[PDB]
């Protein structure tokens, strides 16, 4: 059956975790391909040649900064994705302990067999305490949604419900979708595969804040345009889709609250004092992205703003600088939505949540 595992957002760096084995956690990583940890002394690494068809599903998406050596054991290249650090590591087996389920609850508990890359302790700055590495999901051959589901014999596929607060959900490997009385309906997007990148990409064809679409110049939301990313809280915004959002965002919000001192990484940030409060959270201007297949992701105030010290939030939309996706979500964009990560029929399922529930303790 699918396995179930509670996935928590640690309060110290808003990224989220779940369960691996023995007290330790992993951080969950959307467009990782690799899962990594640290290991016990004396692990055994596993016996893989590095031209063996596992290896190479190992470095079929390289670690930016590291090499990827000539092919005589397999290495790897273990990635931080806070802090863009990267190290050489062996696969070993490891256990991923968690249940199973039949739905949404568990069932029995399940060890299930993982190919993980064992990396130097220092590759741990940055991760929530307790955690010992990262569990990939992108769409690689050796993340972990594709490790389980050939242990299970199951599905390529997973759910995850992010929380807020408390514990939400991540299943791995299908079946029904569950909590049907919120999920029942559900609209799908297609999942857009992007050469030489294992990540998540959907497509967006406009944005509108409240009920006006915003402009943006020709060609600017283009097909795989907008990437799923669990490393930000926040969105990034290439800069031609940036300007014009964050000033008909702004505009809105004036025209219903105090502006102050942007707080690094943001732009713009608000006295919470100044700002009123509605079911979605923070007043401030719905924001919407239509995506392929007709339905929108809404944005409300827990989506589109976030509290960074008593007395200020900011606008979660977060302009691209330096070195691409017109939009990448992040993980308060995803929290309290059921999501449907279905790389068979390559297409993800996204429901909101209504405002009286939410994803922890579902």
């Amino acid at each position: 059956l699918p396995v179930l595992a509670p996935v928590t957002k640690d309060p110290a760096t808003s990224l989220y975790t779940i369960p691996f084995h023995d007290g330790a956690s992993l951080v969950l990583d959307v467009a990782g391909p690799l899962v990594w940890s640290t290991c016990d002394g004396g692990q055994p690494p596993a016996e893989i040649p590095c031209s063996s068809p596992t290896c190479l599903l190992a470095n079929a998406y390289p670690a930016p900064g590291c090499p990827a050596p000539s092919c005589k054991p397999c290495t790897a290249y273990p990635y931080n994705p806070v802090s863009g650090a990267c190290a050489a590591g062996s696969l070993s087996h490891t256990r991923f302990v968690a249940n199973t389920t039949d739905g949404s609850k568990p069932v029995s508990k399940v060890n299930v067999g993982v190919l993980a890359a064992c990396a130097p302790s220092k590759l741990l700055a940055s991760l929530p305490r307790g955690s010992t590495g990262v569990a990939g999901l992108a769409n690689s051959g050796l993340a972990l949604p594709a490790q389980v589901a050939s242990a299970q014999k199951v599905a390529n596929r997973f759910l995850l419900c992010l929380p807020t607060g408390g514990p939400g959900v991540a299943i791995f490997g299908g079946g029904p979708v569950p909590w049907p009385q919120f999920t029942q309906s559900m609209p799908y997007t297609p999942l857009v595969t992007k050469g030489g990148s294992p990540a998540h990409y959907i497509s967006a064809r406009s944005i509108v804040v409240g009920d006006t679409r915003v402009p943006v110049p020709e060609g600017a939301l283009a097909t795989g345009g907008v990437m799923l990313s669990t490393r930000l809280p926040y969105v990034l915004l290439r800069p031609d889709v940036y300007r014009p959002l964050m000033d008909a965002f702004t505009k809105a919000l004036a025209a219903q609250a105090r502006a102050v001192e942007a707080v690094a990484p943001f732009g713009v940030c608000y006295d919470t004092k100044t700002l009123g409060n509605n079911l979605g959270g923070y007043a401030v201007p719905n924001v919407q992205l239509g995506l392929d297949g007709g339905s929108d992701w809404t944005m409300t105030g827990k989506n589109s703003m976030v509290d960074v010290k008593q007395g200020t939030a900011c606008v979660a939309f977060v302009e691209m600088k330096g070195v691409a996706p017109a939009v990448i979500l992040g993980g308060a964009q995803m929290e309290d939505f059921v999501l449907d990560f279905d790389m068979e029929k390559k297409r993800l399922g996204f429901s909101r949540l209504p405002h009286f529930t939410g994803c922890g303790g579902l």
